[PDB]
């Protein structure tokens, strides 16, 4: 009943010196930590998160077309069937295109409309590519400030090589959200670790399960007729608990970085208005086992 709601591994850094440390690396890459939330790091490093505000993205690339997902707004622990009588696994999104500027108008308007003193659909801008140094140099330069183990460029500190860009397409991704925006359940591609920073002002609610349980999750997807690997799905928490699977549940506030270990099954819902930025940091999970 309480081994199933485990505490989420969490670090608060009072000093930047502790970010540039193999001790922090080892804490994060410990495979017993499906994720780790690092607080105070954006602050300590004085990262200009304003460079990732929607206003800034519109100024730089408002005319660019991006993918948008349309979803029924539901509480994070719910996913109803057509008849509104039962919970289900499949997580339906329609996929469409709009411009960054158009998404930004919707994001800002919906926020403005929420300010009154105390079904529905929402739209989520996904897979916004910030990889091109020709368009996004200031943003990428800010990301170069992170410790080498969390850095997009690893131990490198350059964005060009002999006059050519070096990052491939879709290396750095941004997600523009409103409350209800869901990232359905998945493991990170290629068994790489990744990092995710919330720009705010709103929060993201996260759910995670240790890799060890992935096959049981896949079996649930099978029973509900959705592909584990390629399909869109949202776990029914009661099913997980009834199978004795611990679920990590936490909130990622503005400035918090989430380290995601390889194989961790996770899913996320915005509870506020926010953007998130994310990139992979290579196959670092359990690397310390090399030293033993
Ligand atoms: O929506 C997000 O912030 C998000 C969080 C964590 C992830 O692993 C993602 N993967 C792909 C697309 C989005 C996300
Ligand atoms: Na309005
Ligand atoms: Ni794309
Ligand atoms: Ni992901």
């Amino acid at each position: 009943r309480e081994k199933l709601n485990p505490p989420t591994p969490s670090i608060y850094l009072e000093s930047k010196r502790d970010a540039f440390s193999p001790v922090l690396l080892q804490f994060c890459t410990d495979p017993r930590n499906p994720i780790t939330v690092i607080r105070g790091l954006a602050g300590s490093l004085r990262l200009n998160l304003g460079l990732f505000s929607t206003k800034t993205l519109v100024e730089a690339s408002g005319e660019h077309t991006v993918e948008v997902r349309t979803q029924v707004q539901q509480p994070s622990d719910e996913n109803w069937d057509l008849t509104g009588t039962r919970q289900i696994w499949p997580c339906e999104s329609s996929r469409s295109h709009t411009t960054i500027a158009k998404y930004a108008q919707y994001q800002a308007s919906s926020f403005q409309e929420s300010l009154q003193e105390e079904h529905h659909i929402i739209k989520f801008g996904t897979n916004i590519d910030l990889s091109d140094a020709k368009r996004w140099k200031p943003q990428l330069q800010e990301l170069l400030k992170l410790p080498a183990f969390m850095r997009v460029t690893s131990t490198g500190n350059m964005l060009s090589h002999v006059g050519h860009t070096i990052l491939g397409m879709n290396t750095v991704q941004l997600y523009m959200k409103v409350p209800g925006s869901r990232t359905p359940g998945h493991q990170e591609n290629n068994n790489f670790c990744s990092v995710n920073i919330n720009i705010g002002p709103g929060d993201c609610e996260w759910f995670a399960v240790h890799e060890h349980y992935w096959e049981t999750i896949s079996a649930f997807c099978d029973r509900h007729g959705v592909d584990y690997l390629t399909g869109s799905w949202w776990p029914i928490l009661d099913d997980l608990y009834a199978s004795n699977i611990p679920v990590y549940r936490f909130v990622q506030r503005p400035g918090d970085l989430v380290w995601i270990n390889a194989g961790t099954v996770h899913w996320v819902q915005a509870t506020g208005w926010c953007n998130n930025i994310a990139w992979n940091v290579g196959p670092l999970t359990a690397y310390q086992y090399q030293l033993a």
